[PDB]
């Protein structure tokens, strides 16, 4: 992607 700054909170629920 061109816009990024979070990788979603999910990947913290592992």
């Amino acid at each position: 992607g061109r816009k990024r700054r979070q990788a979603s909170m999910t990947e913290f629920y592992h």
